[PDB]
């Protein structure tokens, strides 16, 4: 019954504004005006006005700050996807597969609600670093945002809210094409249902929108190429850099 993806739904919906203390109505109300106005990092001389508001120099300084907001992500989608109905039912290795690599997606999704085409916010919305000042920093780290930016341009195209976010994040983790899977079959059933529940909310919450539901499931290809050139600037840090590497969770 209909009746009873809507109670998923709902349920899919709670768990996410119970787990995601920034969700993208209020960036979206900080963003446009509506809530407080955050302060602007556009330059180097911005940046030490907002750390007195509120690791070495200016790019490493920014990198750090990225990884710390990394593992706090890590630790909200890992607590979300514990009330996926029948993730935690799955065998403890796949769990752990299926957050090893779903994580990353989830991250770029959800870091797109923060950006508009000329900046994010960071400090829990308290601020605003501009695309160009990013964009400005030291080789190899004013390349890393850039296409974070590309994607989140598109992706927030699509007019999603928090209640579809939920539902499409909730597909992500359930993914059944994951190196190391062992029982592949029980994560399909999960995800099928999921799936069922966001073709639904995607045509209740949007009518107007068609086909939109296609239109967001081919935006999982853009997640998996910014997940790629990510890694990759990732062993570029690592080896011109050989100061302070991934933390517990980001190894
Ligand atoms: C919400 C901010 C955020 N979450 C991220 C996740 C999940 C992944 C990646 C790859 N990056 C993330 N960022 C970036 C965008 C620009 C910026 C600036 C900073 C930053 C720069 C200078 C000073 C302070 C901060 C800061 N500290 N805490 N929040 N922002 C820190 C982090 C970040």
């Amino acid at each position: 019954e209909s009746a009873d993806l809507r109670a998923l739904a709902k349920h899919l919906y709670d768990s996410y504004i119970k787990s995601f203390p920034l969700t993208k109505a209020k960036a979206r109300a900080i963003l446009t005006g509506k809530d407080k106005s955050p302060f602007v990092i556009y330059d180097m001389n911005s940046l030490m006005m907002g750390e007195d508001k509120i690791s070495k120099e200016v790019a490493i300084r920014i990198f750090q700050g990225c990884q710390f907001r990394s593992v706090e992500a890590v630790q909200e989608i890992t607590e979300y996807a514990k009330s996926i109905p029948g993730f935690v039912n799955l065998d403890l290795n796949d769990q752990v597969t299926l957050l090893k690599y779903g994580v990353h997606e989830i991250i770029y999704t959800m870091l797109a609600s923060l950006m508009n085409k000329d900046g994010v916010l960071i400090s829990e919305g308290q601020g605003f670093m501009t695309r160009e000042f990013l964009k400005s920093l030291r080789k190899p780290f004013g390349d890393f945002m850039e296409p974070k930016f590309e994607f989140a341009v598109k992706f927030n195209a699509l007019e999603l809210d928090d209640s579809d976010l939920a539902i499409f994040i909730a597909v992500i983790i359930l993914s059944g094409d994951r190196p190391g899977l062992l029982n592949v079959k029980p994560i399909e059933d999960i995800q099928d249902n999921l799936l069922q529940a966001l073709e639904l909310q995607l045509k209740l919450n949007h009518p107007e929108s068609s086909q939109l539901f296609a239109k967001l499931l081919q935006k999982m290809t853009d997640l998996r190429q910014i997940v790629t050139e990510h890694v990759q600037l990732l062993q570029v840090i690592k080896k011109t850099e050989t100061d302070m590497s991934l933390h517990p969770l980001l190894q």
